[PDB]
């Protein structure tokens, strides 16, 4: 026998019930523009690979960004702009303003909404108690959204959420990496950064679902509160779960995997050891005494289980009294 099937505790069937033309974005006829259109002014720093740049719309002289998309199968184009199209509107999602080809190169290209280029890492080391819980109400906005859309993002890191700290405002970006969930569809686990891998795509359970995004919502929160980058540590993707297991322990481990009926890379046998889960004062100390709580640690362990169904949904992390001031005060404002 091999793994047991998994399926989303929510937004199980939402593709189904779509039109076909919703998820088969394969099938999806672009209509590429002239990226003549565009004069970029200069390079955002968004890593090395990156071809990102601030440019100007010559024709209303309104500022953009532009992803020169690096040569990968247009299976992957197709997909990112039909996820950017399907969720164009919705709570804290980067709006795609037009989609575009260098006219010489023809080499495609996304044309986004202004955003200041100031991620949530460059931020997130430096914030208020209140304001953690308030970027993690609007993240969890977008993926709320973007769940309740059939997409899972799976790639949730502070360097995908672009702050814009004087207005308050927050765009969760990059979706190269999202993908629509289908329940039974086995996925591709070379997905996400090593420090905010699910454990399913450590120990290669390819029946994942969008549960995988609040995984990584606890990796930032545990980062945040505790003030520790990365909150698991690991040097490479086998010594990233050793990492996971010296804090969660490797009992809720192994009864994840025999849950599941996952057969675990013999690699692991040595590594693993033996590890008890460990209480969360453990990481707290002087310097970040103020942003940890009960209401913080009590919601930061309910992301951070191996057994992805028991995972917080996004909803459900919504409604947890970690919010409670966050909500009263948006009611109000
Ligand atoms: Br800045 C920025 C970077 C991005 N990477 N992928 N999509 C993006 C959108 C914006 Br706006």
């Amino acid at each position: 026998s091999g793994p047991v099937p998994s399926r989303a505790r929510v937004y199980t069937d939402v593709n189904t019930h779509r039109p076909r033309e919703y998820w088969d974005y394969e099938s999806h006829v672009v209509e590429w523009g002239n990226q003549d259109d565009y004069q970029l002014v200069r390079k955002l720093g968004r890593g090395k690979y990156s071809e990102v740049f601030e440019a100007i719309n010559i024709t209303n002289n309104e500022k953009v960004v532009v992803k020169i998309l690096k040569p990968v199968k247009k299976k992957k184009i197709k997909r990112e702009i039909k996820i950017l199209e399907n969720l164009r509107g919705g709570p804290n999602i980067i709006t795609l303003a037009d989609i575009v080809k260098d006219p010489v190169s023809r080499t495609p290209a996304l044309v986004f909404e202004h955003v200041n280029n100031t991620d949530f890492k460059q931020l997130y080391q430096t914030l208020t108690d209140y304001d953690i819980r308030f970027y993690m109400y609007e993240i969890l906005k977008a993926l709320d959204y973007c769940h309740s859309m059939g997409i899972m993002h799976r790639d949730v890191k502070p360097h995908n959420v672009m702050i814009d700290h004087e207005h308050r405002k927050l765009r969760l970006i990059d979706w190269g990496l999202a993908e629509f969930y289908h329940p039974g569809q086995e996925y591709n686990v070379r997905v996400a950064s090593r420090y905010f891998k699910g454990p399913e795509l450590l120990v290669d359970y390819q029946m994942y679902d969008y549960s995988l995004d609040m995984w990584s919502l606890g990796c930032m929160l545990a980062s945040m509160i505790f003030r520790k980058e990365p909150f698991f540590h690991g040097h490479d993707n086998y010594d990233q779960l050793v990492r996971i297991a010296k804090v969660l322990g490797t009992e809720d481990l192994y009864d994840y995997i025999d849950k599941y009926n996952i057969e675990l890379d013999p690699r692991f046998n040595d590594i693993l050891g033996r590890h008890s889960r460990k209480r969360w004062e453990r990481f707290v100390h002087s310097e970040n005494q103020h942003l940890v709580s009960p209401e913080a640690l009590d919601f930061l362990d309910k992301l951070l289980r191996y057994d992805h169904q028991s995972r917080l949904t996004a909803r459900e992390a919504m409604e947890h009294p970690y919010f409670y001031t966050v909500v009263k005060d948006q009611a109000r404002m």
